[PDB]
């Protein structure tokens, strides 16, 4: 036997969206469940992007954890079960003595499923609205498979060049999209678009996205979960 | 020559939805047209489910039938024609002396198409909302190809078990989903999910669904058409 | 070097819709840019339909053209770039001394893309609402690959016949769909449905569509762009 737990989230469809949003690039993940909260850590199969989803105890209406354990489930089966959650439904994540996860969706009825279980020296920081960065990624995807990110003093540039076409998205603090731009020195880096597209899919104006990067080094993309939780991506630069 | 008729239905898109809803499992159907109403009878190609759609004269704004006949049309061509009907349009089903069905859609214009023509001893009864039974069927479809229906005194259970996963949907009269539960004895039966999915597709909260079943015997699923008409499915239990 | 220009359109998504609507049948097009406006001329690969899109200077918030030139771009890459334009965004079409088109989308940010650049004797006239003609084309597509257009004195008929099925859509000035019907003599002609479907895709009640045709001769289909511009199709009759 492993440690039992009962964890309740209000808004089953919103929770499915976090798990969907955090696991578009991955096939497997580890869930560290402690008294403080849940941590989901994963890497995509090409080991280019590290995912870290932190869900503290405070975002749950009920959080009964009297120990510590690391748990793995089939992520395809999990996403399919969570996709069954409706907008204002209650989500219950229960575990007993056995190696099984019990997932309840409370609404017009209670539907219970059972699943078997198993510091970078950054040069630039940018706080951007989620709709602007999702637009920019999509625009770059039309011309290339790589996207360049440039941070100058009070200016953030996104560019992509292909065999025939080019794209450029420039931003200053004057633009509605740029909330903050802290730059030590001129910073330029290029990243894969397949990875960026899955990180930015489903972002909007309500999303304050922090992007940290350096010269020829990884990008840290971060956005908050109800001002307590956090979804972080650490993305390797392109060769 | 066969007997002529003119039958008018108000709400062409709603009529297409009845025919779509009743014919998801079938490829051919017989339409018995009498002075009382229209009956559509069919069986799916595997002879596991019997469909019976009864549309009495009273749901039509015009019902001119001066005899009795059984008619068959290509169901694919019929569904495609009915799918052309808009929300508040008038549907006209006319037949003359010839073996042809004339289907008119009255709206921004009149669009006329011409088509060539050719007691179980139940132990349990359950009146359930259409949204709860559609949810339960979909949930079961994630883990298995068969679904078990259990009726106890004041409790209705839906369960499915696969190679790895399990699902359970429990209901009492306390639940908003359970309107009625009349049980003679404890009743358990299992049915194919492919069949159930097509029977419950498009059901919502406005739909009061009567499910009658017995131990190891067929299930009768029934829902009303404007409180006059009726769509009944008789589904064979799984081996 | 070729002549430079700057052309600004208010409503980027609406402009993408004109270019999408005008180029569903074509793969390449020539754009004649003069001081009066832009003309897009094209023919589909089977040379059955001629497209003529006229966009006068007056529909643009800025129209700086100090010469005359005929320009070609990859239409797939153009439609993909224009599809990035949002509802109330500003569209900027700029050209410098070089053989490149600069397309800017002004909104939550400025997103600049760079693209490399390269009298019939009619017998009948019909002014029809765009929703009625799109419905009629779709209805005919269910039974045949050809559609017959008939114009009598105060009556317009659309018919199609297949191997088994038939369709008929009749209209008089009494019908809401028929705004005008000017007929010299009884006019009958048949056209390919694949071509008609792309010409009528996206039309609604707000669209006053003029159809001019003759006996066994082409059809001219025309609709206005903000009461100034014009999209004309000249479609060859079917053999």
């Amino acid at each position: 036997g492993s440690m039992p737990f009962e964890i309740v989230f209000e808004g089953a469809k919103e929770f499915a969206q976090l798990i969907e949003t955090a696991s578009r690039l991955i096939d497997e993940a580890a869930f560290k469940v402690t008294e403080e909260g849940i941590s989901m850590r994963a890497m995509d199969p090409s080991r280019v992007v590290l995912i870290d989803l932190n869900l503290p105890a405070s975002i749950f209406s009920k959080y009964e954890v009297d120990g510590e354990e690391t748990i793995g489930v089939n992520m395809d089966h999990l996403k399919k079960v969570l996709k069954r959650g409706k907008a204002k439904e209650t989500l219950i994540l229960r575990k007993g003595e056995e190696n099984f996860l019990e997932i309840s969706l409370q609404g017009t009825a209670t539907r219970t499923f059972k699943l078997p279980l198993i510091e970078l020296p950054f040069t630039a920081k940018v706080v951007i609205l989620g709709d602007v960065i999702k637009e920019a990624v999509k625009d770059a995807s039309l011309v290339s498979d790589s996207m360049k990110f440039i941070a100058k003093e009070n200016e953030f540039t996104m560019r992509a060049e292909g065999e025939t076409q080019e794209v450029e998205v420039k931003l200053t603090l004057e633009d509605e999209g740029l909330l903050d731009i802290e730059v030590q020195e001129e910073t330029k880096s290029a990243y894969g678009i397949s990875y960026l597209s899955d990180m930015v899919k489903g972002l909007g104006k309500a999303d304050e996205v922090t992007i940290k990067f350096g010269n020829e080094m990884p990008m840290q993309m971060e956005y908050y979960i109800r001002d307590e939780g956090r979804l972080i991506f650490l993305l390797a630069p392109r060769v």
